[PDB]
Order: structure tokens, then sequence, then C-alpha cells
């Protein structure tokens, strides 16, 4: 691929980003979420922010309550032979270092709006921020799929529940109307199909297994997206590959001649993530026609390799101008970068490969 | 309350049912789905075949392999050092054992018919035996919820995506139509409401859940009984009590005066599976109005305590004849028993606790 990396990189920093939390930081504003509306490019940006501890010995867990609409900072101490806190992102007990008891920051929704789609800024306040006791530990990674004048947005919701994945309707970004609970937990990774097809709406998923199976991509079918059935197993992880540890849905569904063009991203056991394509019939979505054997987007640039989490590029959207596609990203779980890239050349890749 | 044990209990055990792989044993007709079709009780047994070994050093796992329609086997040693038998029902990882890799049986569904609903006679042949890749490690646990003219068969499909809860829907038994899978992995124990309330079905259900979150009962809406949404966090474990390790639905919901009449399966962590009670209301089944302290069915007869896996009572259906409920129940995960237990009883209890 030629990728254009925009010459702005990295467009959104934590130091463009204040804290609406007092004595917190903010450690990332990243994965942001894709739509054009009003003739502006938004961002539903997730900004994380984290307690800062007057004693160093102690961490404190970020923790939404959804009976008081307040946080509830919950201590842990770095010593407690309980915990382990080697994964910056969470707090996990050493008998389930498959999981977390806790995230070490909460996160929420922001906006920011760019005309020229390289410079943004952003909306004064939050868009959304944790409601209910689904999202106690936290909103993330807002995905927005436009369907006539309706903008879907759908986002990870963090709690002790479990990490589910709701909906919220608007189409001016300022009236919302909640859907509720759209996936069970565990679940994340929804990305809606921008068109019914065929008499059906659609949406990928990405099921987290406790007993048996794979993060693979999963697809279900739905009339009226507010219910969702006919789940289907669709993009499995690859052993030896750059989705060898886990897959996931990146950016909405592309319309082409064809086909319907996923572009997602894959990471390894170890954590380093990149963006790879599929291409799903465009009658029936659940069949997959082709799939890159390498990836279109990875982290190469030092924004991309550097930061909270490093060597992370993760796309939660792109907007389509004829055969280029300008495609945001998530780098190191701290920022947001933006490329360009060709729709022909994915589609070439996919074809070769 | 006082419960009316059949005298005939087991009423159906391994003894009476052939197995129909050659060189497999029937460990288990357990957790039969409960309706009534033609004047006379159906049972939707779930039948367990096990593999035998000649050599003791060796299991073997049975694996329904979906492109040759075939069963596989696939052996072990059990002195790998890298994998766990300890739990009789499955081939554990030892870096998983939250999870499986294997099990030690392949179940399918066989229906068992009663006109005085204590002396059954099998049919001939099985029901639904496993027919799609979501099902390679079997079918199980089938309930059945008619509405109307048309009996819901669902049922754990179980296979190396994961573990999800698939539907059939049929007026006869004999003709059948596979509607999907209705619940996404990790998910099973889901009972459909037996009615259309306020405008919308309803189904129980159980997220199992990888990262956070307990075993726990939700439910979910649906307009159509083939898509499911607006999830919602319904009844959760308690610790110290009954149903400490795990809670999923047992029973299809019945409808009282008071309420929806929950009759849920609850496990400590030691794997005592016992019958509890909750009570939802009428109207909106998303709230909780009672639950008992304590159970209403314990493993107490020799046949529940001792078997392929002891200490369990787990009840998958029941007939309602006005007040009296005929209880058909799993026992020991091996068997099939039979109890009469009052509505009225049970809802005192609720009362009382
Ligand atoms: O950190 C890489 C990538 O990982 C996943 O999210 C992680 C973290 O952000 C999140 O807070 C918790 C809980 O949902 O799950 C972690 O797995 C991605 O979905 C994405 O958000 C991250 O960029
Ligand atoms: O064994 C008790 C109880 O446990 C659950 O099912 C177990 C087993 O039968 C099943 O084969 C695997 C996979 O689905 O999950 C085990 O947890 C219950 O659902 C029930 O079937 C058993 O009676």
């Amino acid at each position: 691929m030629n990728i254009y990396r925009y010459e702005e990189n990295p467009l959104i920093t934590p130091l463009d980003v204040k804290p609406i939390h007092e004595g917190f930081e903010v450690i990332g504003a990243f994965n942001g979420g894709v739509a054009e509306y009003n003739g502006e490019v938004l961002l539903l940006l997730r900004v994380a922010e984290k307690p800062v501890s007057e004693d160093p010995e102690i961490v404190l867990a970020p923790v939404y309550n959804a009976k008081n609409k307040e946080l509830e900072l919950q201590s842990f101490r770095l010593d407690d032979e309980n915990y382990d806190f080697e994964d910056p992102r969470m707090i996990r007990s050493k008998a389930k270092l498959e999981g977390f008891s806790y995230l070490t920051s909460l996160s929420y929704i922001r906006i920011a709006r760019s005309k020229d789609g390289h410079h943004f800024t952003l909306d004064e306040k939050p868009f959304l921020y944790p409601f209910n006791e689904y999202q106690t530990f936290g909103i993330e990674d807002a995905r927005v799929t436009q369907i006539g004048d309706t903008y879907h947005v759908n986002f990870s919701a963090v709690s002790e529940f479990g990490v589910a994945d709701a909906l919220v309707t608007t189409k001016d970004f300022e009236n919302l109307e909640y859907q509720g609970n759209i996936f069970a937990p565990e679940n994340k990774d929804v990305l809606i199909f921008p068109e019914k097809i065929n008499g059906k709406y659609y949406a990928l998923h990405r099921p987290s297994l406790k007993s048996i199976g794979n993060l693979d991509i999963w697809i279900a079918s739905s009339p009226d997206l507010r219910s969702f059935g006919d789940h289907r197993h669709l993009l499995g992880i690859r052993p030896g590959e750059y989705d060898s540890g886990r897959v996931g849905g990146g950016c909405v569904p592309i319309k082409t001649e064809e086909g319907w063009l996923i572009l997602y991203h894959g990471a390894t056991e170890e954590n380093r993530y990149v963006m790879g394509a599929a291409l799903l019939d465009l009658n029936d979505p659940t069949i997959v026609l082709k799939r890159t054997k390498t990836p279109i987007l990875e982290p190469v640039a030092d924004y991309e390799k550097n930061g909270f989490f490093g060597d992370v590029v993760f796309a939660c959207g792109a907007i389509q101008e004829g055969d280029t596609l300008h495609m945001y990203y998530g780098v190191a779980d701290t920022s947001m970068a933006g490329c360009d890239m060709k729709i022909s050349e994915i589609l070439h890749q996919l074809e070769v490969e």
C-alpha cells in the first residue's frame, strides 16, 4: 500500500485535551469513531482519564457509581500480592490474568470537528459520559454508522456486569436516543453495515469467550437495528500471522463493486496491532471472499510505535471520497492519526494475496 | 415445601437407552426439555455418549466433523502434563482451567413420551443430532416453549467457535425449521417466555464472561423470537449462598397472578446444583420482585447424589396442571427424575423469604 500519513500527525494528543475530572490526567484521546455531519468531519474521541495518586504505592480505579452519579474511587496497593499491575490498562487478579478486576482509567466520548480533515477543534463538553450501571468503568471506542439521516453510535459499555456493546441514535449529535445493550457481554468491535442488505440489517461483532473459542469476528442480522440474531462466525484468528492473537472489526463496511470491504484490526499475542482487510459477498455478507495475508497499515511512525500502549494502530472509522479513504486511527492508545489510502489498492492487495 | 418425588424415579437411566455410535457408551440421559403434544408428555432428553478406550492410560474426545458428517476421535494420555482430567465432563488445558479444549462425551436430543407422566417410551430415532459447524461437540439441554401451536426448541450448541444457543421451531416434532444461533457465544440456559408481554417477546439467558462479570442470569427482548436485544442483567450470584458460583434459567417462566415465576438452578463453587425461585413483574419482567433464600429442590435422593457428576438437580421444564407443577429434572448428569410441587407453595416460600 501507498499510505499517505498526514503531515500534522498525530492530529490530537493528550496535550490537546484538558481533563474533565479534578485531579486526573488525560492519558489518551484515541480510537475515535468517524462521521460527516453538516459539512465537517467528526471524530468521536475516546478520552481516557486516570486519577493521580498522592501516594506512589497506591493506584486508584476510577469507577462511576450509577446510583450517586459520581465517581467513587477505589484504591489498591501495588504490593498487594492478590493483584498484578503489569498491564498498564488494568488491575488484574493474579488468579485471573485472562481478565481484569478494574481498569486503570475511565473513558468517555468527546467530539472533535474539522473542516479540512486535518485540523480539529474539540466540542466544549463531552458527548457521551457513563450514564448507567453498564458503564461504570467507562464508555469506549464509539463507532458511527450513518444510514440516511440517522447516525448509529455504538460503543463498549464496561462494568462489573461485563463488557457489552450499546447503541445511541441521533440525527444531529445533540438530541440522543438510548437504544440499550444491542449485544450482550462479552462483546465489543460492533460495526453496523451502512444499508439494509436483501431485506436485513447486519452488524459485525466480536464475542470474547471464557471456555472455548478464539477472539474471532462474528456477524449478526437484524430487522430493526435494535435486536440481533442469526449469529455466525466470520473471520478467525490465524496462527503465525499478524492476526494470530485476535481480530476485531475496525471501520464501517465499505460498499464496493466487488463486495463489502472490511478494514479490521488484527493483533499478535504480544499485542502488536495492525489493520488488515477482508471482502465479503455483496448480497450475503456472511460469506467471506478474500482476506489479506499482510497488513494494510502497521505501526511504523514514532507516534504509532511509542505511547501509553506501544505498537498499536487501531482504526475505528474512515470517510470515502471516491477511490480515496480518509482513515482515522488511534495510535499507541494515546493519540489520533490520519492517513489516506486508495480503495482500489486495498482491493488489489486482496486480489493478489 | 413438600416434594412428591415419583416412585418410579429415576424415570429414564442410561440402562434404558442404547448408544447410536459404535464403540460408545451412554453416560447420561438427562436435562430434558418438557412439552405436551397430542395428549402425551414429551421429554427432549440430552443423551450423552462417551467413546470407550480399552487402554486405561488413554481417553478419547468425540468430535462431530461438520464437513464429513462423521465422528472423529481425538486421543489423549491421562499423564499428559499439559492437560487436566479432574473434571469428568471435560478435557482442560492446564493453562486454561477456566475453560475446556474438549468434552468427554457428545450429546444429542432424543424424545421420550408418556401418557401418565411417570412411565416413558423412547422414540425410535434421535430428534436433533449435531448438524452444523456450531454443534461439533454436541447439542445439549433443549428447552421447549410452546406459544400457540408452535414449539420453540432451543439448545446449547457447543463447538470450537464457542458455546452458543440455537433455535428450531416445529408444530409437530416432525417438520423442523432451523432458526440459527439466537444467542451468540458464550451463552446457554435460554428460556423463552410463553407469551408476548406488552408488545415484545422476552427470553432469559446466561452470558459466561471471560474478562469481568459473574455467571448471572440476563434478559433480552425480541420482536419475533429470532432476533434479541435490549440486554439487561437480571439475577446475580450471591456469595456464601446456595447460588454463590452460578445461576441459570431452568424451567420456562410460569405466569401467576403475582408475576412470572422463575424456577432457576444455582450452584456453589463446588458444583452442587439446587433449584431456587424468583418472581418477576408481570408487565415488565426486567424487574425482580422476590427471590428465594433457600432452595426449593436439592440433591438428596441417592440418584441425585450419585452418578456421572454427583450432587446435581437440574430442571429444564415442567407441566402446569392448575396449582400442581409436574417438574422433570436431570439428576447427577446421569438420568431423569420427576416430582410434583405446588405453585402456591413456591409463591408462599417467596413471600416468607
Ligand atoms: O489496548 C489495545 C486495544 O485493546 C482493546 O481494549 C483494551 C482497553 O482499551 C479496554 O479499556 C479494555 C476493556 O474494554 O479492553 C482492553 O482489551 C481494544 O478494544 C482497544 O480499545 C484498544 O486500543
Ligand atoms: O454438569 C452440571 C451442569 O453443568 C452445565 O453443563 C456442563 C456440561 O454438561 C456441558 O457439556 C459443558 C458445555 O456446555 O458445560 C458444562 O458446564 C449445565 O449447563 C448442565 O448441562 C449440567 O447439568
